């Protein structure tokens, strides 16, 4: 059935190469790529690079997608895989490289079979990819469930001038009826953002950052959140989006305290803050905004402030470097009380399979599973299908601007338009997509 | 044969939404996303937008994917077309729609069926989409010719605070032996820019606009420039790499005369600009860079100074706003000498067939032909296997960052892969790339 199996370097959002994979079958050839993050949790799968600074500046997959031709490719065309069966593909994939963390042959060589894979398995099933993954994941398909999009409109951190600490702030049309209304009334919001922005800001603030959000020399986090708000009300949406943040506070601890002030250099140690200081922060921003959802609230191996603010937070709390789509980590996060939703991202643990399986462990305990795009993407569509696949109710794929973003907001309209009256929107019931009936 | 034609709103690489057509064939489905165009103006073909300001800011497409689905479609499907006859496709299109400027139906409306209709017609033939288009436009394919990217890297002009008057400046791999090098030369320059822009201004004036070029506060050109060759030495690619300029003047253009310093409010008259001394700026310009192509000198209308200048240029010199991809706009600029290359914008026209004549028309005369990207594009790449089917030699699609860019980008990777040793790479003689043996 799996007559070849072939990789190239091709270019992600930002400039920097990335693995494609092509499998080939009877039914013709499924193409898959690889995304990529920026400062990559310690946790996530090998991401390899070649490292050589006279190509790419050091960026180069050349070392990955070697491994994909040179040794997946022809191991995989002689093992009778049948692609049908995920587990096996993915069992035979993870045999090879041998490792805990894929540094052997690379998670970006891994990965890109793991996912053409089950592409080629959709058209061998001759059924669209979403119906093939809520096989693969056993999800309810009477309905499907669209996601709500957390739509990135505004970014802060590392990526972004200014002293504002948090990273992503997002929006969430859960008062809309459908994920087209969704994507509609939250595209007006982003205009009349970027409208707001610009007039406030000047015209270079108007410009975007990776994922497609304005990103301003703002000083704080309630000056980001009050633009928003004054961006919701002028697209005349108030009450129908909410808020979702990733503090991404990786970024920001040093020896045990938090640093809101780690992009300048004399930055106060004294003023540093400890994990409970660090939750007071948050419930005032919860108190004064409509913020919904929370991701990486603190570091990703704080366990303990994790557990303290989990006890009192009352909203989504979203695990994703503390985490890293591992079913290992997940499995911790859950005794410790640490979150209730995981953070997907197929690249931090490398296949299809594991991906399902900490979708399933996760929701197994009563979290919620946001799927994730990363913060280098690519034309790429296949998060879209996964998000339905699994029914979760809510994916993050970036702001409505780039078009590696759109591509995904875009498939999304094509499985809402083709499914019909047997989907169903997740809407104010995002958290627990999974059980809506 | 044709069995249904649907058209769906779906959003552009800003946010906007744009028409996506799809034909049905007994060989599958083949689908087409529109880029955005104007909706108002002279010369060129208009795209309809719905001007329902309480929808997506006014610039719905309802009516254009409308216009699809209850008046082409049927009529299309009931005339029973053969895809592979372009020409038959859109006169038939163009008969429909009945007006010069395609403002019945809709530029968008139109160009996604013209666009589909190819797609289809490749499968029939079962040849690449780059091959039936070289097909239609009897290029030769011994070899064919991979273009010389113009990759954005730096805005100015109205794209950007600052007082840097002329609007887009680009850089192109000449030097390179293939399109693949060309490409990573290419990304390396753009990443070694990014990181000295924002060195040198700040990081906000790291973030992106439209097209995926950086827009910090600069002065003059030759500030501009000077950044620019200090990306290039640092990459380590001086002597390889060029520069490509599109002034875009008719936004400075007030009176006779050009403004220079548009951007302040109490500009001073009597320091603008005639022709003539516009004229000296660029030389002087040319003298110090190696500036191999220049787009848009002068104004739209402004014919007397276009010809002048061209006399004694030297360079390739690119009409965009004189010509508006306007078969008579074309016949007039070939005529006065206003300029020997057409900036091709397949949406500026509305059809296929239209696109190809512009472009043949311009080879005729001995005019290159640089193919397009517009400000709000998607993940189609169409242009991709355009550029490479009409064997122009260069493309416009945008900086290494953005996928609407780098879909085009990576789609011409994969275009240079399969042709092999049937495909060269236009290098150097990226000007005549019809004409290159
Ligand atoms: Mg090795
Ligand atoms: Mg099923
Ligand atoms: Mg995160
Ligand atoms: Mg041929
Ligand atoms: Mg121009």
């Amino acid at each position: 059935a799996v007559s070849k199996v072939y990789a190239r370097s091709v270019y992600d959002s930002r400039g920097n190469p990335t693995v494609e994979v092509e499998l080939t079958t009877e039914k013709g050839v499924f193409r898959s790529i690889v995304p990529s993050g920026a400062n990559t949790g310690v946790h996530e799968a090998l991401e390899m690079r070649d490292g050589d600074k006279s190509k790419w500046m050091g960026k180069g997959v050349l070392h990955a997608v070697k491994n994909v031709n040179d040794v997946i490719a022809p191991a995989f065309v002689k093992a009778n895989i049948d692609v049908k069966d995920q587990k096996a593909v993915d069992d035979f994939l993870i045999s090879l490289d041998g490792t805990a963390n894929k540094s052997k042959l690379g998670a970006n060589a891994i990965l890109g079979v793991s996912l053409a894979a089950s592409r080629a398995a959709a058209a061998e099933k001759n059924v669209p990819l979403y119906k093939h993954l809520a096989d693969l994941s056993k999800s309810k398909t009477s309905p499907y469930v669209l996601p709500v999009p957390f739509l990135n409109v505004l970014n802060g951190g590392s990526h972004a001038g200014g002293a504002l600490a948090l990273q992503e702030f997002m929006i969430a049309p859960t008062g809309a009826k459908t994920f087209a209304e969704a994507l509609r009334i939250g595209s007006e919001v982003y205009h009349n953002l970027k409208s707001l922005t610009k007039k406030r800001y000047g015209a270079s603030a108007g410009n975007v950052g990776d994922e497609g959000g304005v990103a301003p020399n703002i000083q704080t986090a309630e000056e980001a959140l009050d633009l928003i708000v004054d961006a919701i009300k002028a697209a005349g949406h108030d009450g129908k989006i909410k808020i979702g943040l990733d503090c991404a506070s990786s970024e920001f601890f040093k020896d045990g305290k938090y640093d809101l002030d780690f992009k300048n250099p004399n930055s106060d140690k004294s003023k540093w803050l400890t994990g409970p200081q660090l939750a007071d922060l948050y419930h005032s921003l919860m108190k004064r905004y409509p913020i919904v959802s929370i991701e990486d609230p603190f570091a990703e191996d704080d366990w303990e402030a994790w557990s303290h603010f989990f006890k009192t937070a009352g909203i989504q709390i979203v695990a994703d470097r503390l985490t890293v789509t591992n079913p290992k980590r997940i499995a911790t996060a859950i005794e410790k009380k640490a979150a209730d939703a995981l953070l997907l991202k197929v690249n931090q643990i490398g296949t299809l399979s594991e991906s399902i399986k900490a979708a399933q462990d996760s929701f197994a305990a009563g979290w919620g599973v946001m799927v994730s795009h990363r913060s280098g993407e690519t034309e790429d569509t296949f998060i879209a299908d996964l998000v339905v696949g699994l029914r979760t109710g809510q994916i993050k794929t970036g702001a409505p601007a780039r078009s590696e973003r759109l591509a995904k907001l875009n498939q999304l309209l094509r499985i809402e338009e083709e499914l019909g009256d047997n989907a169903v929107f997740a809407g104010e019931n995002f958290h627990h997509g999974d059980k809506l009936l």
